[PDB]
């Protein structure tokens, strides 16, 4: 629908961050599907169950076809390599899924669904009443107009009296916070983990005659620059969603300040909103203030008995 | 249409994980169409139908091309590997095929198609008839207020004679969770029956010379993952499932509970629903208490007389 | 266009069944043409042309290349493979495009396009009729009223005449179950032909120096669950194009019976269809009985006469 | 746009056949060049440039490697294998492009498209014109319609002196037909020339030592299906648009007959058109003859005469 | 947007000679990548550089292993094999980019693009304004008409001073037909140097042993095909824009002759254009001469007197 | 939505530029990820580290395997291989997404995507005001007219007070020149670096048993084609934005000079604007002036006066 009034630059930077986190991770894992092998190699020289690394040069001669290659390629790449090589373009798919989730769940859970959308509905036609041009400074408006101010004193104790709203995108980034601060712990943690050079020693003479190899897995750069990149990626997402979590701690949106529009207006009689109608006020108000001054005339009683005047005489 | 009106947050989660039930079943499909390949060696010396496990060191040569390696891959892969090992991401996405017709045949169904859209209908010209907020607290719309009056007097005894609405819900819903009882019974009981490592003896000397070989699934881990992962998935998805079906047997919802709105309204002459016309009511209660309370207008009798006096003078 | 009316379940089920039929054939053929491979080893010592199966075990030698293994796979494959087995997939998709032809056929063909899409015209404008609403229990209504009583006069006798509509659904069913029957003949006489383990004698001895071969057709498997499967999935579909047929030649859809809606409603002046406007709307009845009892007005004199006098007076 | 109404069945069948033809072309083609290879061996023992076929078994050895095994496989490929066999899948495709363009040449060209978005416009206003219904049997219409009469003989005059749109479309199907004619022609003729085995003698023993070989084509069957199907898919094409040249050859399109709608519509005074706006009406009259019944009435005189006295009156 | 009416069938078959052309550069390189190989075997005999070509028969052995036969692949590839060959498919795309860019430049520039959609918008206006009918051959469409009948003589004057569109047009095809002349020039040139046989002398002795190899472009008949196929391709396109440019420099488009219309509809006073709106003018008369007919009307002074007098009176 | 008002010549091309640089990223690296490898060779004799190169011949013998010829490739490719050759579409792709961003950040930011929607929502009703008309030579739209002279008022103040578009406009093309500037810097610097023949020496001799190697890059030319591509691709990028920089720079668009459309209208009570609302009029005047000099008529305060005089007359 017209949702992106609700979604403030905070949120909308974080949507197409959580977008090439998804190419990242889509890009890792055909990558990985796709080839992800090892070359592996025996060493004939063993010390300390390590390669020792004791005319003309000729190559060495191991006796070994490419179907015990490749058994050893699969057992060294199964058990002697991290799990964190293997299953991370995997494991920052869930995480964007994640994301994504603790971000639209706002939308789609049908108690906050239906007040969000009662809400942009009523700012719209308040946003399009001809009349209140006329009050910010004919009987048709006048009378589409109080059949608005009806349904908004419905809707100022409809959704006033629940708290639901608030609380969802208080324990929608609360968790995204926290769960920023997973993500740096164990990835950095783990990414050193990966590496180019890797050796195994996964006892295995009765098949191929050799108990230690050498193994090199060849994407390992390739991914340690998307882990660089996706945690540089993370603590850009985390600063951000660490604001909005201080702004919602700080403001005190629970209650909205509505005595500077009523200063200059001169509406003395203009009530102030006590929870969870100023929130998605001053919410709209991150977009611009201009939806929140064309509302302060459809919430004022004189206002009101000024189009009863007009509409009486 | 506008039919999110009549998926509670039951259906819309499950609306969700019948998708990523769906991306593991498509993606553990085209992987293993893709390679789901076995690595398979001889055992020289052998014991119990087993691998015994009996100057620098030199590889084992078993003498065997390419071709009679590859032979007897695919001899152990058919007859030596488990059904479950193999077959798991289509037998997932049958699953999970079934979990969207048992939600989608109550809207296709055509016995029930037209109530459900015949409900949607009249609730949006109920919800947006001007009239409504006169009452809730000219002409042109009195009459168009009276046309719906009759239809609705009409649909009151149109669907409320029949019963099969709430019977497929009833019936779509038991046997979800009788499906996701049989799919935890065996999906755990063969879990543990994939792995890397299997032995195959297949009784062919004849051809390569050995008897038994000694094989690796490589794919055994990256589907030990997503079968935890799948079981995970359902879990969440069966609770969901056996709540609606614990509400739907609490609530009695055959019969709807209309006086909560009449208490406060002043509206004693409003009548209370029978069977099939209170459930798919008591279904978008569940949405917002809002869409039901615009509604009790329309239904009672005094309502009607007070538009007829306002149309008869 | 809106002909979601003109579909039953029996044309519903029927819609979806002849998509996952499609599903295996184009995912049994991508399969197919992707590897769709054999591999075949020689024996040899060799009894009745069948292999005769007579320190430490060594390999076999045979002394062959990739390239004179891959020759004797191909013979095998074109010559001693059955039909069945290789031209499965692109087999029973053919089947589904006659199955999907046989349905909008009906829809395409112009003859009984424009009948169909002018029985759907009216009935919309039949159905949003203001003034029915009075007339089951103004002026411009009225105009609008009879307007609608002359077209649909006219249409009484212009689509009358013609019986192509009732042939069409006629032939298009009964050749659809022809279809059925001649599927589960030869698919189960066939589905053993294909297996794992198959022998081949194909009398190449100047280019590899062996006369018999054994081969292993790895897919054998994977497809025989999938013709299991669709055997299975046919059935289904079968017996559904059985009961819509038993239903066109018991119930005698060339006359309509409207004497019901007429006995409660005191229009006894209605006449009685005699063909080809009875079945469409002995169709649109399966969908709801609301259609037509919404058009049972439009169709009686009396109504018309009723309508006149208003509209005279 | 609304062009569904100019295409007759004899171009709505001929609309799917074209794309099923472009199925196989598109699916030979991909088949194609991903592999569409040639096993190829030596023959040791050579008469009239053809293989001369002269304790336990063994293979045979040629001494060689498998990049001179490829090089012969590409030098037999290119030279000694039929063009039709290689290049067939992108013949048929060209042949399906031509068959495309030349039905959607009518429609593109803007000399005629102009007229023929002319006619459609015009006649969906006279369909749904609501004077029509007075007339085949107010004043606002009535206005409306005569705007309708005059743009109606302008346009009786605009398009009647022209006749290019019955020559393009008398200039498409005669040369489909000849298309389809060389097409049966040639593909019969070289159908056979594609087989399994194909033996080249390619004069090259400075490189491998062998002078012919024997190779094996393993598509040549699946290729002949294909072709045997593209005849017989062309066989129905080419009796549709023979059906249509006769018909357009047979009725003498140029002049309409219109004395059948006026013989009981006592309407003498209606004009029979001359060339190239009889062809237009003649082709929609294959639709329905409806909308040619509901267009006799802004044709003639006294219709409008009638408008014109009781727009006097 | 309605931007068809714009482009004459010289631009309607250019708009798609300019997509097959696509097709077979985005074939050729997807070909391309895929395998575009070369299979290269030694000479043990040479002369001049060349090959000299000089009890049963056996292999020849060179004594090379794959990776050094796929070493002298890649040389002879990079080397020895003409520019031509290789990036033949990428050199089509980019003259087909350049050939769309030519043609989409005109509408795209916002400095012309905005006179274009002022031409196109007051047309469809003009043609759809209920007055002209009356004037070819009533009070509120009388101030709807000399609404237009004002900005219209705005537009006479607004766009007629300037010339940028007319130049425009001038200057892409004309370097469209300047750019079909370099094409010709060097693509025959080089046709014939692609080539299945191609020998290479690399300087390698160090690695292999051998001085001279004999390769094999297995893809060089294919290329010719396409690129045979891309110059007949071309060589149509050059000539339509070489008529449309004969067209734009002989018929003299700055002025426009409105001296037609005026003969046979009695309007005397109409003024002659000057440049750049009887180009577009010109154009719009190509795809027929009624949308300029109907323009007539709008653009008179006795017929903006007759509105006046009518508007008077 | 529509948007392309805003966006002038020099953000057009440059919208296109940034996507064909896409094509070549995304050409390159799913070219570079599908094959990118090396075929290295060792060298017997070695002088500098480096290859000396000092009846019939026959090939050499190093007695290696596929497994520790695919070794040595890695090794030779993650080490002794520029990082500019394996990242390059990777590193001109992230470029692009920046170009991409650095042009949309101004539209999606909402202190900036308000007040651009805002100008463009009154323009088009400006431009479509019949009123204009009669001005720049009835009531319902002289109150409809006198409704848009307030918010036009008010709009007049409600923008011109903040001057945030201005400077991320100014913002956004500078470090765009400033990014021209640094990928010229070093991407001519290292497209040098990437060629086809390079040599490794990686201390290998306890696994191969050679110390140096020569090795093949095949997509060395294909790359330096693309980077030879890419920078003459951005420098028709950097000269369109230096271009735009310097416009930016020496016109002085904060201060709008309104003048001119006054001198010939005879409006001389015209304000001149301040700041960030005559550059959006500036801007919009590189599309056309036609869009500004319509609008002068409602930011007069006469115009304003001789409406209201019609108003009260
Ligand atoms: C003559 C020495 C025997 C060893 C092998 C054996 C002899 C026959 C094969 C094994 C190893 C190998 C590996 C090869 O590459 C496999 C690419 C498969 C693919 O295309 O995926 C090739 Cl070509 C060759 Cl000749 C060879 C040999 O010389």
């Amino acid at each position: 629908p017209a949702y992106r009034i609700l979604k403030p630059w905070w949120d909308v930077f974080t949507d197409y961050i959580s977008i090439v986190m998804l190419m990242i991770a889509v890009f890792g894992g055909t990558l990985q599907v796709t080839q992800d092998k090892m070359i592996c190699l025996p060493c004939k020289w063993v010390t300390k169950d390590s390669c020792n690394d004791s005319t003309g040069p000729t190559g060495i001669k191991y006796d070994l076809d490419r179907h015990q290659y490749n058994y050893v390629d699969a057992v060294c790449y199964e058990n002697r390599l991290h799990w964190f090589a293997k299953y991370f373009p995997y494991l920052v798919l869930l995480h964007t899924l994640i994301f994504l989730a603790c971000s639209n769940f706002w939308f789609k859970f049908p108690r906050t669904s239906s007040k969000l959308e009662h809400f942009v509905s009523i700012l719209l036609k308040c946003f399009d009443s001809p009349w209140t041009t006329r009050a910010l400074s004919d009987k048709k408006e006048g009378e589409q107009a109080k059949a608005l101010f009806e349904k908004v004193k419905k809707f100022r104790t409809h959704v006033e009296e629940g708290d639901i709203v608030y609380r969802l995108y208080m324990r929608q980034t609360i968790i995204k916070v926290i769960k920023f601060a997973l993500i740096i712990c164990y990835t950095v943690y783990y990414v050193h983990n990966i590496k180019f050079d890797v050796d195994c020693t996964v006892d295995i003479e009765s098949l191929t005659g050799y108990r230690t190899y050498r193994c090199a897995h060849p994407l390992a750069t390739l991914f340690k620059i998307l882990a660089s990149f996706y945690i540089s990626l993370v603590i850009f997402y985390g600063l951000i969603c660490m604001y909005t979590l201080w702004w919602m701690l700080r403001r005190s949106l629970k209650k909205y300040s509505f005595e500077s529009i009523r200063e200059e207006s001169s509406y003395s009689d203009i009530p102030d909103v006590k929870n969870d109608f100023a929130f998605m006020l001053h919410l709209i108000d991150q977009y611009d203030p201009l939806y929140s001054k064309r509302f302060a005339v459809f919430l004022s009683e004189v206002s009101e008995n000024k189009l009863r005047q007009l509409n009486l005489n």
